[PDB]
């Protein structure tokens, strides 16, 4: 089938009935919001909404005995998890998207990207040590090694003599933290805080061979086709299922307390963002066609910015 995600029909208090594409007005808000809040609360913010989309917390009793199993994290081991694994896909690759539409179109000076660049870093950092949330973490990290934001020289340039503690945590740290899971080992390299939320989507991906991914990612082509990498994912799924229990357990106790900021948590909405990016016409035509039109918006936007 397709997402449940049906973003022409989503309602906002912070949305206009009918909004455009790129509103200016719109990022202009959203921005806001991400620069004026703290990376610990953007991720407290962005975990939670990811435990509701993955069913890991929230499940009423209508939805379980919807399910057959108590988490989202069994079912999506499951045949029946297909529009579950749908979804976990059309979230990941709009976050990852909405993040480089950040550093590329909600900037205005070098500086400014720059300073959001580190911003992002630091909030992908409390995903990773704070919240374990794998799965976002991800999609920043995705966003971050976009060919579009890689070629930024002046901007990574302007990170390392600025935020050189940042920039040197991100390459030092990050990157080969992220290719640990990429390979399928997060089981047995877990962050100081534990997990929350798993990685998913690799192994969301090659469970689904009809997966469309922003730029293509995940994609199991070249040196990932390994029986390998394969098995360990696999294996991990298995025991993820097994342990669902555990994830839940890590979430309530980081989020013990929390109280959402009614927003903040909006703009966590995969809806939302979606009618932020495609407006309230294009957000629902097909995942490929929407996917190539940011890839070339980027492209161009990246060229704007930082000729060469």
């Amino acid at each position: 089938t397709v997402s449940s995600f049906r973003p022409n029909e989503f309602e906002s208090k912070f949305l206009p009935p009918e909004n455009k594409p790129l509103e200016t007005a719109l990022l202009k808000r959203a921005k806001e919001l991400f620069t004026n809040n703290d990376p610990k609360v953007i991720a407290q913010h962005v975990l939670s909404m990811d435990c509701r989309v993955a069913r890991i917390l929230g499940v009423s009793e209508e939805m379980r005995r919807n399910m057959g199993v108590s988490s989202g994290l069994e079912l999506i081991t499951l045949p029946h998890g297909h529009q579950l694994r749908l979804d976990i896909i059309e979230r990941h690759n709009t976050m990852a998207i909405g993040i480089a539409v950040d550093i590329l179109g909600c900037t205005g000076t070098l500086e400014d990207r720059a300073a959001t660049l580190s911003k992002i870093i630091q909030v992908a950092v409390e995903l990773k040590d704070s919240m374990g949330d794998l799965y976002s973490f991800s999609a920043l990290m995705k966003a971050l090694e976009m060919p579009q934001i890689t070629r930024l020289e002046k901007t990574w340039t302007a990170l390392r003599h600025q935020y050189t503690q940042t920039a040197i945590l991100y390459e030092k740290q990050l990157k080969p933290f992220s290719k640990l899971l990429h390979e399928g080992r997060e089981s047995t390299c877990v962050p100081p805080n534990n997990v929350s939320v798993p990685l998913l989507m690799p192994l969301v991906t090659l469970m689904e061979r009809q997966a469309v991914t922003f730029e293509g990612t995940d994609m199991w082509e070249k040196n990932d086709q390994s029986c390998e990498i394969m098995l360990n994912h696999l294996a991990t799924a298995r025991f993820m299922a097994e342990a669902a229990d555990s994830y839940r357990m890590n979430a309530e106790r980081i989020l013990a307390g929390f109280q959402p900021d009614e927003e903040m948590n909006e703009i966590c909405k995969t809806e939302f963002q979606m009618r932020l990016l495609w407006g309230s016409k294009g957000a629902q035509v097909n995942q490929t066609e929407r996917y190539e039109k940011f890839n070339q918006i980027l492209t161009a936007l990246s060229r704007k910015l930082e000729p060469p």
